[PDB]
């Protein structure tokens, strides 16, 4: 029939910030499933706010060998200005070798008719995805 489980309730990941800007805004997701402890699977949730709709956005992530990368197929290169719906882009990591590292994530895309390039590497990640 239908059964739950017996026991209380477990302590997931929040968001975490990595990219903010008077109209851009960048947000990553840990996710991690049940069947594969040592996968994790990353997220991404580009919104634009501007006034200036963005397209052919591009982005790029860097890991140490330790760890794998795996670019997934994306949505669209094209953002909404008007508060419509952001791009994600799914990313498959191994940390089999139990060794907390960092993510890097590379930007690159064009805003307002410039070039807008900005690089930063996420240092401020959680314990829990690891530990």
């Amino acid at each position: 029939g239908s059964s739950g489980s017996s026991g209380p309730p477990p302590a997931p990941i929040p968001d975490l910030k990595v990219f903010e800007r008077e109209g851009v805004q960048l947000n990553l997701s840990f996710i991690r499933p049940p069947e594969n402890p040592a996968l994790l699977l990353i997220t991404i949730t580009a919104t634009n706010f501007s006034e200036g709709d963005v397209t052919h956005f591009i982005c790029q992530a860097a890991v140490p060998k330790s760890l794998q990368l795996q670019l997934q197929a994306p949505s669209g290169n094209t953002v909404p200005a008007r508060g419509g719906l952001p791009i994600t882009q799914l990313f498959r990591i191994l940390n089999p070798n139990k060794a907390p590292l960092r993510l890097k994530l590379r930007l690159t895309y064009d805003h307002f008719h410039q070039s807008v390039q900005e690089i930063f590497e996420v240092n401020n990640l959680p314990v829990e995805s690891w530990q």
